């Protein structure tokens, strides 16, 4: 887990140097890179070096370009078809270079993120470890630093899901969710936050349940009125089971 973002991390910046000369040659250079991209017949690896450009030009300075965020929304179609290759590698690939977005341009990439979670959500319960982990590093890293508030629905929505390892690990995305965004950030998903986080505590998973737990703390943190009266409405045993660490 911690090692997937350290390796996610070292990924972002271990990819060729370039240097932009003008906005012009920066879309030109976009432009290409969408082209190869758009094609998923095209030799696999060239496609990922494709994906390792957008983090040689992120390393470049390219989001001191206006036209680099127009081109932005131009390449989420080649994106999420990256996101979605049978190649692990180049899932992989993609994943790494939607986190590096994310990790720069922060709120700059709103509209990048919507777009692509719910394909890193569907690359969760792949049985791919390869693309399993990509992804959660993904959505953890966009987590982190591209608070879009309509990811509360997927996220919660995925805690849901039918499918256990999807469960666990969407809890875990709340658990991290809540450390990081601000009150007022959540201040509209209050409801579902607390209905998500009170049937998580229950679940008959677990691992599951304790990352349900985890996320509690978070609801304390920034509805403490709602997580008490949640807490008070509960068995005795499960009541035990949100005691705070002593």
């Amino acid at each position: 887990g911690a090692v997937d973002e350290d390796d996610f991390i070292k990924a972002f910046t271990d990819v060729p140097s370039i240097q932009i000369y003008s906005s012009r040659e920066l879309e030109e250079t976009l432009n290409k890179i969408r082209e190869i991209l758009s094609d998923d017949k095209h030799d696999w690896d060239q496609r990922a070096n494709a994906l390792k450009k957008i983090r040689s030009l992120l390393v470049a300075g390219a989001a001191q370009y206006d036209c680099f965020f127009q081109h932005l929304r131009l390449l989420d179609g080649a994106l999420k078809l990256s996101a979605k290759d049978l190649r692990s590698q180049v899932v992989r690939e993609a994943c790494i270079t939607v986190a590096h977005l994310s990790t720069v341009l922060g709120n700059k990439f709103d509209h990048g993120a919507e777009a692509i979670v719910p394909t890193l959500f569907n690359l969760v319960p792949n049985s791919a470890k390869v693309m399993a982990t990509s992804g959660c590093a993904a959505i953890r890293f966009i987590i982190r630093h591209t608070h879009v508030p309509r990811l509360i629905p997927l996220i919660t929505s995925n805690c849901t899901s039918k499918s256990v390892p999807v469960r666990r690990r969407s809890f875990e995305f709340l658990d991290l969710l809540l450390q990081e965004w601000q009150t007022h950030s959540l201040e509209r998903h209050a409801a579902v936050l607390v209905e998500t986080i009170k049937k998580g505590i229950h679940d008959a998973d677990a691992e599951a349940r304790v990352e349900a737990r985890k996320t509690y703390m978070g609801l304390r943190n920034h509805f403490p009125g709602e997580a008490e009266t949640l807490y008070n409405s509960l068995e005795p045993s499960y009541q035990k089971s949100l005691q705070t660490y002593l």
